[PDB]
């Protein structure tokens, strides 16, 4: 009765109430490294997350997202491919059921173990509910997850899930500092997308940092413990969450690197 990522209500069939699952800006993609265009002209990304204002973390089926006051230019992206000031709303991770799955978008058909979103939008707009009318209305930051050693300011998002295990529940999670989920590198590949999750909007700027974080197997595990459904219905893990990579058809990678 509403779209999922299991067999009878998954990605295959979003189409049927989504016409627009077909159309020509859809996400994710592949990045194919040797045919990316390096773009000499792509200005550095400026993240400037030192007013950040997290408030609330919150199990919406589908994912969990850490939810961010967006009242003000608290905590904004700038540079690389955009033209004006986008403000942060929120941030979620998409992630599989084994290592070798849950990445969005993959690398030469390389898939990591999970995906991070910080989803933006372009303030010249006014609300959130105007920027998904236009073209360049949103802009999301990808960050790669690769199991291997513990990432420090990703702990304190593990240790709540347990309160939110189930869908419909939140949890107030304030002074969340998501500088601490960044790579050392700031180099990406970008490219003119959708969401990638209904309504499938095509109205996002997506930027892919090439250099992925790393975070333990028990971080990870932690994630496959949460549940797609709410209190009292019969338990169905909150695993391979995860849209498969879309035709690029008339579309350039760019990147801003050699
Ligand atoms: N100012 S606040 O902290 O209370 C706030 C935080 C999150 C959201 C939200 O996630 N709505 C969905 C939503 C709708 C459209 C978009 F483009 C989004 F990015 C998006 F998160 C709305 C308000
Ligand atoms: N995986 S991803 O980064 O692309 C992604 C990011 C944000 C959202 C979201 O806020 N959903 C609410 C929502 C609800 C109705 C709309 F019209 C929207 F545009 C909209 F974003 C969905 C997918
Ligand atoms: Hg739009
Ligand atoms: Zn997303």
């Amino acid at each position: 009765h509403h779209w999922g990522y299991g067999k009878h209500n998954g990605p295959e069939h979003w189409h049927k109430d989504f016409p627009i699952a077909k159309g020509e800006r859809q996400s994710p993609v592949d990045i194919d490294t040797h045919t990316a265009k390096y773009d000499p002209s792509l200005k550095p990304l400026s993240v400037s997350y030192d007013q950040a204002t997290s408030l609330r973390i919150l199990n919406n089926g589908h994912a969990f997202n850490v939810e961010f006051d967006d009242s003000q230019d608290k905590a904004v992206l700038k540079g690389g491919p955009l033209d004006g000031t986008y403000r942060l709303i929120q941030f979620h991770f998409h992630w599989g059921s084994l290592d070798g799955q849950g990445s969005e978008h993959t690398v030469d058909k390389k898939k990591y173990a999970a995906e991070l979103h910080l989803v933006h939008w372009n303030t010249k707009y006014g609300d959130v509910g105007k920027a998904v009318q236009q073209p360049d209305g949103l802009a999301v930051l990808g960050i790669f997850l690769k199991v291997g050693s513990a990432k420090p300011g990703l702990q304190k998002v593990v240790d709540v899930l347990d309160s939110i295990k189930t869908k419909g529940k939140s949890a107030d999670f304030t002074n969340f500092d998501p500088r601490g989920l960044l790579p050392e590198s700031l180099d990406y590949w970008t490219y003119p997308g959708s969401l990638t999750t209904p309504p499938l909007l095509e109205c996002v700027t997506w930027i892919v940092l090439k250099e992925p974080i790393s975070v333990s197997s028990e971080q990870v595990l932690k994630f496959r413990k949460l549940n797609f459904n709410g209190e009292g219905e019969p338990e169905e893990l909150m695993v391979d969450n995860w849209r498969p990579a879309q035709p690029l058809k008339n579309r350039q990678i760019k990147a801003s690197f050699k």
